[PDB]
């Protein structure tokens, strides 16, 4: 793809370990990722330190983007590693002088955005509108359906943790546990340390 | 300010009455629109018709501005006239000319989407994280926050009505006005007018 090529030449590219953040809420924001490898999540955290995740992003995807249009603006939302990953940066200055050659790279940041600000508006629907057992069986559909879930005999297989869904769901570990095991007695999903299966 | 006055003489202009729907959820989405004169609400529906209120939305503001990224999407929410609207709306593919043109149009319709994703994830924390009162007050404290609230001795004083605030934490009008008066007597804030007073904000 020659318009992130070239765009990609005028960045400087960084590796970041597995688990370490990219981006601090609160820190000053003046520069741009991509993500050329790797994955991250961005999240949000409560008076006590708990923690909500708003978001995956991957491969392709622009990080510290919401900044670029307001002077002297703060990050949002931390981003951390979830893997090892490859992170292109470059200056907002630099990047408007990129947007006035070629509009075409504001148009794919852009068109994140905006697929990004429906899939939050969906996040707060289902906050609103769905119970917790809902909100934690349509996490687990969606994980079954990511391209790193694994096929098994009787629907597919996904590896997380119940503090990591509890973090997406917006509830405690606890209560993941119990509704899980309400599933499993459902029989609509098995339950294995790590691992479910999500049937169907 | 001529930037926009450029973008404006390629669109077609019309009016919307009070309450009436621009945008339904599930139209296919092939125009942006930009209020000229007006303010609306972005909404969304649970299974019985309960209404959430994602943003509103001024003079000044794109809307219909989502789909223009990817062909054949469908609106994501509805888009109600709160007062009459005047609206300036065009083509994407009219616009898409527009920005090479000067991508600063695209820019500013940039700059609200990046907006309204911060509103909207500071939602899905406090959706998470706050019980109903908890909703309310810092529904109430981001109001007073705002540059169309007025200063007052007590504090900050805002307008807003109790359906409009059950509509943005997701409660019924009457459960707002019972929170609203337990928070009186907490003298946190006022009641009175059509009226609030936000103390100490
Ligand atoms: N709801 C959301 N969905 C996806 N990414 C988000 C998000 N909220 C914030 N971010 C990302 O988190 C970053 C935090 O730094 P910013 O410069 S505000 O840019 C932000 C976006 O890249
Ligand atoms: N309302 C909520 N109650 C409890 N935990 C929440 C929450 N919203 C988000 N979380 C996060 O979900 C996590 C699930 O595992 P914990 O270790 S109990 O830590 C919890 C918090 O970090
Ligand atoms: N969370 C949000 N905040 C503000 N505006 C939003 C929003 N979600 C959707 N909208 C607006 O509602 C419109 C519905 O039609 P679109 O073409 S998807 O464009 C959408 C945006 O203008
Ligand atoms: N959980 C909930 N309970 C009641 N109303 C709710 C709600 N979530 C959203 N709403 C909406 O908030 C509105 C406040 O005013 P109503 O006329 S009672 O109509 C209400 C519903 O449309």
């Amino acid at each position: 793809d020659p318009t992130l090529e070239w765009f990609l030449s005028h960045c400087h590219i960084h590796k970041y370990p597995s688990k370490s953040t990219l981006i601090h809420q609160g820190e000053k924001a003046e520069t741009l990722y991509y993500i050329v490898k790797g994955s991250v999540a961005v999240l949000i955290k409560d008076e006590e330190g708990k923690e909500m995740i708003l978001s995956y992003l991957n491969q392709g995807d622009f990080i510290g983007e919401l900044g670029l249009f307001e002077e002297g603006q703060e990050r949002s939302a931390w981003v951390r590693a979830k893997t090892a990953c490859e992170v292109a940066e470059i200056s907002y200055k630099k990047f408007r002088q990129l947007i006035q050659v070629n509009p075409d790279i504001l148009m794919r940041l852009s068109a994140q955005m905006a697929r990004r600000l429906q899939v939050t508006s969906e996040k707060v629907g289902n906050l609103a509108f769905l119970d917790v057992t809902g909100r934690i069986a349509q996490t687990l559909l969606n994980l079954a359906k990511q391209p790193d879930a694994m096929t098994h005999p009787d629907g597919m297989q996904i590896k997380i943790t119940r503090q990591e869904i509890g973090q997406i769901v917006g509830c405690s570990r606890e209560t993941v546990g119990r509704i899980l095991k309400m599933l499993e007695d459902q029989n609509l999903i098995s339950a294995h340390g790590k691992t479910i299966v999500v049937y169907g």
